[PDB]
C-alpha cells in the first residue's frame, strides 16, 4: 500500500503539514509535522524514506531561506534531521538516481542558483556537482533513464520555456531541445518514459496547459491540459497515473487535485486537500 504525501506549503504563510491521500478510499492521514513551517520544498523518496528537501520558511517573525534536508518514516511516524545542503535552496527541484538526491537551482535571498548538489544517504553527505548552463529558480526536475532534466524555471529576470540535462558520468550539462511554453513553477514528472510538464507561470498568466517530452523525438508535445491553471503545484505519479495537487491561480490558492490518465489522455479532480495551499513538496511511498 502506497500513498501520496504532501508536505510543507504555503497559505498566507509557510505550513508544517504531512498529509497523506489514499486514492482508492479517499483519505488524507494527518501525519507528524515538519520541525520547521516550509514552503517551496521537494519531496522525493529513496529506501522508502520520503525527503523534503530546502524551501523557506516564511512565518510572520521571519523569513528565511532552508538549505534544511529532513527525513521521514512512515514505518515510525517521525521526522529525523538529515546534513544540510551547502546552501539554502527556495523553490528548489529534485530528483534521484541510484539513490542518490540531486538538489537542482532554486534562491538564496536574492542569490539564483545554477549549482547543483547530490546527496548520498548512505553517508549522510552533499557534494557538489557540475552547475547548471542556466540559474534556475522555480526549476521543475525529472529523471528519465538515469539521467536528469532540469525544465523551465525563472532565472530573476526571465523566465524560462528551455530545459537541459545532467550526465552523472561525464559530470555535464547538455541543453535539449525546449518547451513550447515558458514554465516556472510547473509541475514536472515522468510517466511511462516520457517527461510531463504540467501548469506554471509565464510572467502573466497560470498555467493550465501540458505538454509531454520524447526523448526519441527529442520533442515536446502537447497533451490535454488541467481544469484549473496552476502555478506552484505539487506533482506525483501513482499507479500510472499524474497526480497534481494544489498551486496558486492568481487569485486563490487551490485545494483542487487533479488525476491525469494517459490512456485516455483526460484529466480528472479526484479529491480536495484539507485546506489550499501551493509550493508543497509531494512524493509517494
Amino acid at each position: 500500500g502506497r500513498l501520496i504525501y504532501t508536505a510543507g506549503g504555503y497559505f498566507r504563510q509557510s505550513l508544517s503539514y504531512l498529509e497523506a491521500y489514499n486514492p482508492s478510499d479517499g483519505t488524507w492521514l494527518r501525519l507528524a509535522d515538519l520541525q520547521v513551517p516550509r514552503s517551496g520544498l521537494a519531496g522525493c523518496v529513496v529506501g522508502g524514506l520520503l525527503y523534503a528537501v530546502g524551501g523557506r520558511n516564511n512565518s510572520p517573525d521571519g523569513n528565511t531561506d532552508s538549505s534544511a534536508l529532513d527525513c521521514y518514516n512512515p514505518m515510525t511516524n517521525q521526522w529525523s534531521p538529515c546534513a544540510p545542503m551547502s546552501v539554502p535552496r527556495n523553490r528548489i527541484g529534485v530528483g534521484v538516481i541510484d539513490g542518490h538526491i540531486y538538489a537542482v537551482g532554486g534562491s538564496h535571498g536574492c542569490i539564483h542558483h545554477n549549482s547543483v548538489e547530490r546527496y548520498e544517504p548512505e553517508r549522510d553527505e552533499w557534494h557538489l556537482v557540475a552547475p547548471m548552463l542556466t540559474r534556475r529558480i522555480g526549476v521543475g526536475v525529472a529523471v528519465l533513464n538515469r539521467l536528469l532534466y532540469a525544465v523551465g524555471g525563472f532565472d530573476g529576470t526571465n523566465r524560462l520555456n528551455s530545459a537541459e540535462c545532467y550526465y552523472p558520468e561525464r559530470n555535464e550539462w547538455r541543453m535539449i531541445t525546449a518547451m513550447n511554453t515558458i514554465r516556472s513553477g510547473a509541475g514536472v514528472c515522468v510517466l511511462h518514459n516520457c517527461i510531463y510538464a504540467a501548469g506554471g507561470y509565464d510572467g502573466q498568466d497560470q498555467l493550465n496547459s501540458v505538454e509531454r517530452y520524447d526523448v526519441e523525438t527529442e520533442t515536446w508535445t502537447f497533451v490535454a491540459p488541467m481544469k484549473h491553471r496552476r502555478s506552484a503545484l505539487g506533482i506525483t505519479v501513482h499507479q500510472g497515473r499524474i497526480y497534481v495537487l494544489g498551486g496558486y491561480d492568481g487569485h486563490t490558492f487551490l485545494d483542487s487535485v487533479e488525476c491525469y490518465d494517459p490512456d485516455t489522455d483526460t484529466w480528472s479532480e479526484v479529491t480536495r486537500m484539507t485546506s489550499g495551499r501551493s509550493g508543497v513538496g509531494v512524493a509517494v511511498t
